[PDB]
């Protein structure tokens, strides 16, 4: 009642120090300048579903004033992602936590981080059921995408604004688990030599894109990660926004690649010379019924 007023006062300074506000959606003043960070974005994967009490777990881990300042951010990459929603739990978990945990003590390697820069930069996903017949489908609540292997998978971008031309769309694979973040995603043996090839996709690389001559893939050549790219091109006539076809050619079961470790896809806006411009990442199973899938973990949820 008073100690609600303490969090929702500094997420709502955080939010105010960004361009946000509360409804929207003194000691206080001193933690607001007080205030592994990596360990914000990578280790939790906030989402409506997911963070249902991980956040417990998380803060469990670690100070008082971090705790403060974590919960800030979570708001703030809450809104980034389009998942406002959850700052409103964030503060009631914040207040919870405290009183359990905290108040005792009172009483005495790529980057996932989302970023939708100057025009905006959203991902779309069609929105396709669970029906068994389905090959792809998107989990809202989990953030996550459900695919069968060599399948079209439609990824749209959103922009506020057009960016200019010679803007190129790159996504690249990571393991979601961090005892795997270093290790470089690519197929397994089996699909590696397979008679499969487009002419284009290099033998090794998980992800493809579809009906696309003008796409190119890369080796990073200090880091040895794989990535693919397109140019970027306005929404067709009618559509709002642009449609990306790609294809995971390789389970997420396969032994001798994922082995059962679950992935995320980056999406990142680049400009000719190589800029970041923005930058939005997904989770993704491949499987054999992604529809009977997606439903059995979104049933597990509350
Ligand atoms: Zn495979």
């Amino acid at each position: 009642q008073s100690n609600r007023e303490l969090v929702v006062d500094f997420l709502s300074y955080k939010l105010s120090q960004k361009g946000y506000s509360w409804s929207q959606f003194a000691v206080k003043q001193a933690l607001r300048e007080a205030g592994a960070f990596s360990d914000l974005t990578s280790q939790l994967h906030i989402t409506p579903g997911t963070a249902y009490q991980s956040f417990e777990q998380v803060v469990n881990e670690l100070r008082i004033v971090a705790f403060f300042s974590f919960g800030g951010a979570l708001c703030v990459e809450s809104v980034d992602k389009e998942m406002q929603v959850l700052v409103s739990r964030i503060a009631a978990w914040m207040a919870t936590y405290l009183n359990d945990h905290l108040e005792p003590w009172i009483q005495e390697v790529p980057s996932q981080k989302t970023y939708q820069g100057s025009y905006g930069f959203r991902l779309g996903f069609l929105h396709s059921g669970t029906a068994k017949s389905v090959t792809c489908t998107y989990s809202p609540a989990l953030n996550k995408m459900f695919c069968q292997l060599a399948k079209t998978c439609p990824v749209q971008l959103w922009v506020d604004s057009t960016p200019p031309p010679g803007t190129r769309v790159r996504a690249m694979a990571i393991y979601k688990q961090s005892q795997h973040m270093t290790e470089v995603v690519r197929r397994c043996p089996h699909h590696e030599r397979c008679s499969d090839s487009d002419g284009l996709a290099p033998p090794q690389h998980l992800i493809r894109v579809e009906g696309n001559l003008r796409v190119e893939y890369l080796d990073d050549r200090n880091t040895f990660r794989h990535s693919v790219v397109v140019p970027y091109e306005p929404p067709e006539v009618g559509s709002d926004c642009t449609t990306i076809h790609y294809n995971y050619m390789c389970n997420s079961s396969c032994m001798g690649g994922m082995n059962r470790r679950p992935i995320l896809t980056i999406i990142t806006l680049e400009d000719s010379s190589g800029n970041l411009l923005g930058r939005n990442s997904f989770e993704v199973r491949v499987c054999a019924c992604p529809g009977r899938d997606r439903r059995t973990e979104e049933e597990n949820l509350r």
